[PDB]
């Protein structure tokens, strides 16, 4: 009786008070999940579970406690069982878009068997060639278009009412999301910090009576040249959802941002210089000065990368549905030509999701398409968790090549210890890198 | 005003009802810290923001758009400001403990430097060599029993009062805590699916009766063995807060978990023998046979691995607190003596957490320790956060060796359709012996009515 952590749900009325059909997560469950309830709190947050007991937030390294909370964990009195695994993502490495497809679709195991399967429990009809007696076998694989289509080879004769009229399946809009999370790198060669320039001088107090409450601030422009190089051709067509900045490797600091909505293959280097402002604030006693000092740095890495491209693509299945026993959700018997396309990734609307319609399974008003409930009675419900997790398993393209970047920044404004009791010549920062060094 | 993700609070008190002293976080405020306020809702969640919007679970692909819920995402009225960023990981290479902890210590930029700072700020006197006018240079590391001390060069004289008594930050008690989710692997050295066996045949509805009542089942018992190696010495004293399974790679579906509070360096291999069984429940019209196939697999898996250990660790700051500028709560006068821990990584207690202290500044009975918001007025709260930040940056090493596992299974069974003939019966041929000697041991196909 595992716990589904999707189904956890926080509500805030009191000592051990649930919501309605809910009730209060105890001192066990928590902890077989609870790396998942730890992420969905506050930092300082605590919050109660059965008996009095409590789980501390993420800052309080997520102990469970005994404890009050006014605010409860919990958990439906009557939680939706057989949730669909998520397998781990099948991983396939870089190359050119066609490429990419191409392994995925003539994949008998991981591809074409789930999907002619899922296909065949739904109750589309002769979803297998005429060569071979099982489903998802014997099946032709074209190219069509921008997409694929997979169905069985309807060569030669064949037995069975219509058998001549086989099911196809298409796979088509393919995208490719560029996961930054999955960043890898391999070994990294031009790896330096150098120290260039090291601006020193004094922050004089005369006035008899000690002195603090004061900024020594400074502000420049800071640097960074970057360049890289795409593998393949895949890249062209991959983008990320997000914009976010190019990852820190090794000490060389490095200000980059990676464009959302807009081509890898067309983002491959840039130079940006910011005005940063470093600060400190001394405490030079009476009649005194002190030793201050700013540093300035340039560093450069190069180092082949390897992002996560998850693909996505439509499921689109066409055939009849079997008479006495389709999961449709009107269960027709006239073997109508029947047409329905999944959204394979990313959710767009209830419609095309196999993980919406299979999650709100148990409730009338929402089917509207698919019976799932139909094919777990005619199927056994592992049965269908297995297909699903199949169909559904998050797939992987590598995307590869080479980086290589270069900046200049500053250190801290450091002030050292002072002593009984600062030049900035633009045209030499100027030429190090440095321009607009007004401190 | 950035809005701070760590200080969201969900309230479930009608609709765009907040509690005392929080607020309805805006579309506007939402969408800029979309991805975070998404990964703590649940899958099919849909929760309240201001103004007649809603966010949507990860199921719903986080999705902001018009509704109402009677939850709300909320967030203080008076916030907690300038919380300590939080940089990315400072990775050290795999290798013995004493060199991952001598990379560590003997870092300048990112551990000597940052820890004398902090030293500094909070009031300790004389972090620095005798060689050097600013704080943490000159700075002698030096190797104390199982832990380290960072000390200035106190090597011949020096001016000012008691400037001999230089402050020591000693580093002890590490501890590495291997994160599952870190997970990263090799080129795979080995990987397939093969099949070994096909068995094959039929099954038969002698009756004049369309049959569909009646299970086929196929149970069998199969081994699953795996090894790993561990290429350094730190692992011997690498552990994980919670068991875990060894992440899915291929298709060779693998039942491995890795038990909690045991070195890593101890679970190097180990064999399970798990009875399966699965069904079907054909219908099989009047006089007729399907067919049926099982395959059968052969999986085996080898690759370089390479996980990443939290590292955490001790800093006890012992030296004198400056005259008029320290940061004790107090703030003593006559420079005593201190001695203080802080416990760089998870949290034990508020009195060794930098993190609680600095988030708990503004609430005057929480100071009971440093005075954070004095070392603010004195230093300027950047220049406190990018010190904190660089102090509780996060420090991990790497795991490494190599993994290979082995595995045998059956596939579905697979019925085709109705062949009529020229309360099921089987002919399914069976070799017990060749089965075992393949791996599959007790292997048998059952017909019987299910509920």
């Amino acid at each position: 009786e595992p716990v589904y952590p999707d189904q956890l749900r926080l509500f805030s009325l009191g000592q051990g008070v649930c919501g309605d059909k809910y009730r209060p997560v105890n001192r066990e469950e928590a902890q077989s999940v609870k790396s998942n309830i730890v992420g969905m709190m506050g930092q300082w947050q605590i919050s109660g579970l059965a008996n009095g007991w409590v789980i501390m937030g993420p800052g309080y390294n997520g102990e469970i406690k005994p404890g009050t909370a006014s605010n409860t964990w919990c958990y439906p009195t009557n939680p939706v069982t057989g949730e669909i695994p998520t397998l781990s993502a099948l991983d396939i490495p870089d190359g050119d878009e066609v490429d990419v497809q191409w392994r995925l679709v003539h994949d008998s195991a991981n591809f074409i068997k789930p999907t002619s399967y899922l296909a065949h429990y739904l109750g589309y009809a002769w979803v297998g060639g005429n060569n071979s007696q099982y489903v998802g076998e014997d099946m032709d694989v074209t190219r069509d278009g921008d997409g694929w289509v997979i169905r069985g080879n309807n060569d030669g004769g064949c037995d069975g009412y219509r058998c001549g009229d086989k099911t196809a399946i298409k796979v088509s809009n393919f995208a490719y999301n560029l996961d930054p999370d999955s960043f890898k790198h391999g070994d990294v060669t031009q790896s330096d910090r150098q120290l260039v320039k090291t601006v020193v001088g004094w922050a004089v107090n005369d006035s008899d009576t000690p002195q603090s409450g004061y900024d020594v601030t400074l502000r420049y422009d800071t640097a960074t040249n970057w360049s890289k190089t795409n593998t393949y051709g895949l890249s062209e067509k991959v983008t990320t959802k997000n914009k976010f900045k190019w990852p820190l490797v090794g000490e060389t600091e490095l200000s980059i941002e990676i464009a959302a909505n807009q081509s890898w293959a067309s983002q491959n280097g840039g130079s940006t210089t910011t005005s940063l402002s470093q600060s400190v604030r001394p405490t030079v006693p009476a009649r005194s000065k002190i030793p201050v000092k700013i540093e300035l740095y340039k560093a450069d890495i190069s180092y082949p990368y390897e992002f996560k491209a998850d693909v996505s693509y439509d499921l689109t299945l066409s055939g009849f549905l079997r008479w006495g026993g389709n999961a449709w959700y009107t269960h027709p018997d006239n073997r109508p030509n029947w047409n329905h396309t999944f959204v394979i990734g990313p959710y767009k609307d209830k419609a095309s999701s196999i993980r919406y319609q299979w999650d709100k399974r148990y409730i009338p008003g929402e089917v509207k398409w698919w019976d799932w409930n139909w094919t777990i009675q005619q199927n056994g419900l592992s049965t269908m968790q297995n297909n699903l997790a199949r169909v559904l398993r998050p797939v992987r393209a590598g995307i590869t090549g080479d980086f290589s970047a270069e900046s200049q920044f500053a250190g801290n404004i450091e002030i050292g210890a002072p002593v009984p009791l600062i030049p900035l010549d633009a045209q030499e920062l100027s030429g190090l890198g440095f321009n607009n060094v007004s401190l």
